[PDB]
């Protein structure tokens, strides 16, 4: 029943994955309802099937003559790609960091409990500093590594990079097609030319500009909101974490803070409820700890 | 099986989250049924496709010429945003207050049970005042804090602020479009101008004014009803809570009532059924307590 | 596995909550099927879209000129409100009476079982009257209260009040629109006036008068049926309830019958199967009770 | 795991409740499919909307001029009412007879098992007649009552009464509208009069006469079949039921057969598998019973 | 975990009940899809609604003038009735034979196991013939009865009778309407007569003759296949069943084979896996049985 | 948790049953979508209903005049019949072979384990050849039988026969209608003759030739692939199976290989994981087997 | 609870199987929505049914005259075949390698645990090299085999081969039909010729070119991404795997690396968490291992 993810990262992943899916569903469920996502004012003597042909041709082309409006067609697929892009760092953390850290937390929790139990017999009263050789050798070995701190940094770095990519994509493509609801589509380009019945230019109107605007604005707003929490999570480990065995923990509590020790200390602090935290909530001393 | 939420707050959160979703579903399920949410009286010689083009264009524009009716289009999305705004304080309370308070309740419950068991042997008859040092040191440490009382106040403060925001939004936007069921829409503004067939102004009628009025009135009524219960919950802790170990509880029962002691006392009173409340329901005395 | 609700109240709540929902579903499921809930005999030269505009406008207005038929539009929503109005007393009883009464029943059941077990050793043969001080002090304390009897009365009072409100609403609004299946609707009131093509008055017919009549009659009938059972439940406690420990129960069996003793006695009688009711089904005596 | 209902009554209740629901579903699922349940031969120059108006008006009126065909409209609702009418006696038996009889069966089963166990020690060989005072006093008390036999009779009486009511309703209303598939409907009665375009009389045809005939015939047939089993169940207890402790049972096996003893004897016989029925299947004697 | 039904009867009941339901679903799911199950070649000047009226009238009448085609309309209901007719014998066997036979099998299995255990102590080496008085008295009592063999015969007899009824119905009604896909329907019989516009006779074509033919042929084929297995099951008990305690079984293995002994012997043989069948699979002898 | 089916036969049955169902669903789900499965080029002056009549008549007839195209109509039903034809051998194996073989495997497994346990005490060191009389008598009795080997052969024989039947049906019927997408249908054969308006011959086109071709080709390909695995399974037992107790197994390992011994040996080899296969994976010797 | 698949192969199989199904669903769900997947500009005097006939005929033919566009019709079926082609290697690995390897891992894990337990008693201080004869004989027997390494290589080889086949198919067929949205279809080839009304050539346009392009590009991209991980998995075993009993493991750690030893070593390393890995996470020595 161990908890292997910080509470903030859980809600960050949930929001970042869920929101593009919700926006994509809000766009799929409207164009199926309204029918065609584009209308065209065909001439009066175009019967019925020729009007449908004009509609389909202008929707397929999507090129304003008098310049290109391709983002309208590729909205839900581009939104769906964002879901996979957000889900990739979660998969990386799931399949690259949690197996080692799970064992590293279980072992340290068990031996911390054992050390507390051993110190209990000393409480009811110095062969204590050397009494835990494992807690010094193992912790010195892990402090010199750089194994999974890199993955923890890189997950947030990837999330920030993809957020910046979304910013660039939106601000470079969707901005130039705002407030553009109609365009002059043409079909007299290929073999249909040299045929006098069909007019030269046909006006057509997009029927889903509101969905486009709402999706763009909402996505920009939420992915703006989601940046400070990400940078806070990234910068959380930069400052040194401070709250018998805890004395030995504080003994090697110094130096550059970029190790594997900081992440396991953070996960230990976030999982303090597993071990006996009776004395943790009450922040002489031996008399109080006697009970 | 501990209960970590007051019964009143449960129903308040349930109502405040559920009702905008129900109203939004009552609006989605009608415009899909009736087809277009707006009709237009196109001229007789407009064939079929041109009438649909006029309908779609006037629905997209939604601007009365002879002034703007944008709330009609943005009703379900604005209602959906209210659901997230209501759900945010619940998330804050879930992820910021309940972990510490759960441990603080478990510890106090266990040691209260232990103290009652110890006093039982004294019942069947003064080393009793000093017999519980933890119940004095821990309770004095928590009484000097201000940790989670701020969150408890801020949840209700946020709910009140968002209710006021809903009031302002409704009374500033929806009021000026009541009793307005039809408008003169125009399409001869862009490239469609200088074309004599289409008339200058086309009358159009909204087919969902009843849903608009009903949703607005119902939402105003329910969020009016939900205010006194919120202010009662906020003001509940302002008055000091009054009902061996309970004597020590009453001993430090004084001073300014804004501490972390008041909230844990309220949760203890609301969870009296966990411990032995045999003597609680019967509100000399030692002879009665002997059984 | 305690039973905390009388069997009659269960079926009363089930009927009173379920029936408006069933009637509302019988009205939603028909107007979605038949299409428009109102038809209009537009002139022959009105094309197609103008007829739909006339239909929508007359349905939105719903005002007979040659007086108002608004109950037809607001039938399912008014029926849905009745469901919440019926559900409110159930919520009140669930969140205001059952927690105290559950403990009060558990304690009395356990101590009744203990007293029966103690009297068993006296059966196989006067320090018996004073042998149960708790059963006298606790029962005298509860007999002087007025705590949850008020809630039990007020639940049925609220149900009766809401039934009377439904009576008044139906008999004051739905009665004047019976046998009215068609009306002369007009659209030439606003900007559509001074336009000679549209006629002055257009006949329209309601296509759901049968559903209206059936719903009204059925609701009146069932809420007429549901009144005598409610008044019987309310008047049940007015008469004093009569069927070692039961001798002490009969000892304080007198006085004004409006206490908290009557309701707990009723719940004890309705939950006689929990304790040992071997002698209850066989209604000298010590010889029979020896087995 | 006690069985509290006779096998015949189970299938009777299942058939009587299920069949009207099945017939109602066979009528709902057809008129939604075919569209309108009535067609009308409007004149050729009635455009499109006027034909729909004529259809809806004639369906709402449903009055043959050259006399009333209201059963066609009220078929599924009248069938649905039969489901509740059939379900009411089941509810009465569930909430009025089974709680007392459950305890009365459990007690008699347990003490019968105890008596058999006591007689076992006498088998391996007269203080036996007086050895079971409870089996005589309790059984004499129950034989003088009339408590739940009245409910058992009244359930079948109510079922028979409602079957007779269904017979009367069908044979008094549905018989006069058989072989009537078309009628002359009129709409020129109210304000539509003094208008020369609409003809005086319009022929209309019912499109669901086959469903009407099939439902009527099937319901009559099944509720004819269901009567002899009901009367057999009612008359089952009139004849006295005949198959140490069973000798005492046979000792008071006489007199008028209308008591509470007959019903509990029937339920005991139908639940013979609960106790040790090893000797029941083998229908000197002590030597055989020794094993 | 006893098995109370022969494997062959299980598949027979499954096929006989499932197949009419499958055929009925294959007919419901096609006429809902294709729309109307009958088309009519109305004249050119019949507008739109008059053609629908002609279609509905000819479908309702279904009477060839120049003789009756009623089986086409009543196909799915007649197929549904066959499901209940097939299910009735299963209900009879479930509610009339299995309760007695279950106890009769449990008792004989337990005492057979006991006898085998007793003979085990004699194996490791004549007070054996009289050692099982119950196995002789009980088996002689059951051999003289005729209780449930009649039900076992009557179930298969009813299945055969209903198969013959299906044969007669199909071969007497469906045969005369094969290769008949169109007919001359008339509507000028009632009040529509003396009206010159509608022609005297209108040709109409059935659009579901293929479904009719396929259903008829398939049903005939499968219910032909299902007869030999039924007659084999019926004739199975006519021949005497042959494979310490089994010696006593063979001792009364003679006489007329129509008893209750044959059916319980068949069920014992079909449930040989319940008891110790170690020696059954190996079909001197005492030396082999020693292990 | 015994495994009673070879892994190859599992996938063979899964493929052979699933694939016709998948192909049938790929044909049902297309003709419901496209509407009519056949179109006809009716003349210009045929109104609307006469065109539908022509379509339905030509689809029902399906007879090219200038020869018969009946396989197009009977594709999904003929595909559905193949599912039952494939499922029949699985039912035969389930209800005719597995009950005897299950017991025969359980007994041999248990006694093999017992023999291994007995030989264990001899390992840690000739009364061993005669030490297992059952393993010789029972195995000699089963080797002389021919009971369930016939069923095992006949299942694969039936599968091969039905595959050959499918080959013959496809290659004899579907081959002559390939590359035939249109035909000249006629309706002027019966009473519609001697009527000048309808032309003599009407061209019609099949709209589902692609589905026909794809289904035919895919089915031929997969049932070609499925033949070598079937013949391998059939020929598997023809060669003698070769890998204290296993010495006795090898002792009677000779003669004609068509017995019941081969199938139980195959199932034993396929279920080697049930017993102790510690020495099986390591393929002097007594020293190695000591551990 | 053993893990029998490498984590990388799990995600590879998941992606390779899921993605063609997702792409196929993205193509099925669009052409059902838009209606026909192809439109045609029929002449004005073609009524309604002739236009539908032209549409269906041109969709069935799909042959540009002025060369063949068959990939458009066969997109979802060709995508569905890829799912089975990807699933086949997973089935091969499931039914050909995992049963032997499961036992081979269980045995080695159990005996490794036993050896560690035996060495524990030697830790707390040379009959150790010969102390594990099984770990040498069994491991030498498996090192000389080539049984399941071939299957492990062949699974990835098959995946690479099918990826190359997909590359060839796409680049040889889909490339020549890009940027081709319309074609000149003809119907005047068969019996419809010599008929002057229908024109010689009819222009038609594909309405699903965007789906075609998106599916092709996306599939190419993802199956390009999936190649380096496959080749990494294939090349993983080529390099020798390096990290009392582990000394014996290192003793035969040499030679050509193509054996069955490498795969079981890889699976042991990937399943290190099953056994006691307390000393694994802490990478003199005996003093540290004493705890």
């Amino acid at each position: 029943g161990l908890r292997l993810e910080l509470p903030l990262d859980r809600i960050v992943k949930f929001v970042a994955v869920g929101s593009p899916l919700l926006l994509m569903s809000l766009a799929f469920a409207q164009e199926f309802s309204s029918g065609s996502p584009i209308s065209c004012f065909s001439p009066s003597n175009f019967s019925i099937r020729q009007a449908a042909y004009v509609d389909s041709s202008c929707w397929d082309s999507l090129l304003h003559h008098k310049k290109s409006l391709w983002p309208h067609k590729a909205l839900p697929y581009s939104l769906l790609a964002l879901a996979l892009l957000m889900y990739l760092p979660v998969l990386l953390w799931q399949y690259a960091a949690v197996p080692a850290l799970s064992s590293d937390l279980l072992f340290i929790i068990s031996e911390l409990d054992k050390s507390y139990n051993r110190s209990i017999r000393l409480v009811q009263h110095k062969e204590r500093y050397f009494e835990f050789p494992l807690l010094e050798r193992y912790l010195a070995c892990k402090q010199r590594s750089h194994s999974l701190v890199a993955t923890y940094l890189l997950r947030n770095s990837l999330l920030l990079i993809f957020t910046s990519a979304t910013y660039l994509y939106l601000g470079h493509f969707h901005l130039d097609v705002f407030f553009q609801e109609e365009f002059s589509c043409s079909i007299k380009t290929g073999l249909l030319s040299d045929e006098t019945h069909v007019p030269n230019l046909i006006t057509c109107r997009l029927t889903s500009l509101s969905i486009f605007q709402i999706v763009s604005l909402s996505s920009v707003a939420i992915y703006t909101i989601l940046v400070p929490v990400i940078i806070y999570n990234l910068t959380r480990l930069c400052r040194w974490d401070k709250r018998p065995a805890f004395d030995l923990l504080s003994r090697k509590m110094l130096g550059c803070p970029i190790n594997d020790l900081n992440v396991i200390l953070l996960f230990l602090r976030a999982n303090i409820s597993e071990l006996i935290s009776f004395s943790w909530l009450s922040v002489d001393f031996m008399t109080l700890l006697a009970g």
